[PDB]
């Protein structure tokens, strides 16, 4: 058994010839990456942009190192840290990470990929990408009087060693993420959120022999995607993916939710759930924000309706798919553990009503 971590599983990870990227990936600039563009060609693979020229990105200089982010940050901040030859989580201080880091003879290989300093002194150094605070829920539909606090998931500073490996996984609530590498080099495996893949990979969740099981080799197309320094990646809804530190590595990142995959996230939110991921614990209400999206998104069509307009085709599905989810959450034998993220200015059954004839209209008056 080859495990996953392992200097075994990293030799044979190394000498595979994947798939290139670059024969789904799209690669723009900066000022062609914009919400328009989106809503008409679709945000349904990875795009990359090789130079950060009019992204709004903004961040420390490619000198910024292990040492400044202890220095800002506070080496006494207690952070998840990764043990990546038994892909287990342990716990350390920013301090005694950085000592490890810079150490040159290090005894293991640990990751860490969770740091969020939005609240922090190292915030202040740091802007995300304007695209990301364009398409991001909690930028526009996140009531400043609700009683669940706004998420902070827009921030995170990954620094790895080299051998550093994250198994296959979605990100957490289906999320889209943006991915930075200020020095070093990340490599991404990454794989299309096809049915087929969706359930095979839920199926590889849930088995005991998840981690001598390379998830690559089980599915169609497993695209490499080598991440230099300099350069920003999208990774879009859905998309399975693994990552691994070929050099010693500092790289930012975010998580953001949008209107334009709607379908694709309720479902991956759906299957966190189903196999009881600890991740969602980083977007404890995400039920709250599909309300206060819902509530938008009607408002948007009871306009273009009542003005004889038809809405684009991604407006119609994904709406039709927050109705099924509400719907979902609110029947009597659920309704229970759903009830708490419900919040107090939405009317529960009559937005569900609101929106199930507004969908019928749509669907008939078409
Ligand atoms: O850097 C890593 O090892 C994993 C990063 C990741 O999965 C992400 O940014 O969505
Ligand atoms: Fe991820
Ligand atoms: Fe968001």
């Amino acid at each position: 058994p080859v495990q996953a971590g392992t200097r075994t599983f990293i030799k044979e990870l190394r000498s595979r010839v994947f798939p290139s990227a670059d024969e789904i990936i799209i690669k723009m600039h900066g000022s062609q990456l914009t919400q328009r563009y989106l809503e008409k060609h679709g945000f349904d693979v990875p795009i990359m942009v090789p130079k950060l020229d009019d992204l709004g990105l903004r961040l420390p200089s490619p000198t910024f190192s292990v040492m400044d982010v202890e220095r800002y940050v506070g080496g006494d901040k207690v952070i998840d840290v990764i043990d990546v030859a038994r892909q287990a989580d342990s716990k350390m201080t920013l301090h005694n990470y950085v000592k490890y880091f810079m150490n040159p003879n290090r005894p293991k290989v640990l990751n860490v990929i969770s740091l969020e300093f939005s609240d922090t002194k190292m915030s202040e150094l740091v802007e995300v990408p304007d695209i990301a605070k364009k398409l991001s829920w909690v930028e526009n539909y996140w009531p400043d009087d609700s009683v669940f606090p706004k998420p902070f998931v827009q921030k995170y500073c990954l620094m790895g060693v080299q051998d550093s490996y994250t198994d296959f996984h979605i990100d957490f609530g289906g999320t889209s993420v943006w991915y930075h590498v200020l020095w070093g080099e990340k490599i991404f495996y990454l794989i299309k959120p096809t049915d087929e893949n969706l359930a095979r990979y839920e199926s590889w969740s849930s088995s005991v022999t998840q981690s001598e099981v390379f998830f690559g080799d089980k599915v169609d197309k497993c695209y490499k995607c080598v991440v230099k320094q300099g350069h920003t990646l999208f990774v879009p809804t859905g998309w399975i993916h693994a990552v691994l530190t070929s050099q010693d590595c500092m790289a930012f990142g975010g998580n953001f939710l949008h209107n334009l995959n709607i379908g694709m996230q309720l479902r991956c939110y759906e299957m966190e759930k189903r196999l009881k991921t600890p991740d969602l614990f980083k977007f404890p209400f995400f039920e709250a924000i599909c309300w206060f999206v819902a509530k938008n998104l009607l408002e948007t069509l009871k306009e273009l309706r009542e003005d004889g307009f038809q809405p684009q085709t991604y407006l119609v599905q994904g709406v039709k798919a927050l109705h099924t989810a509400l719907k979902l959450w609110m029947k009597k034998e659920l309704v229970s553990e759903h009830a708490f993220e419900i919040p107090d200015n939405v009317r529960p059954g009559h937005l569900i009503k609101e929106l199930s004839k507004v969908i019928r209209a749509i669907e008939e008056e078409n």
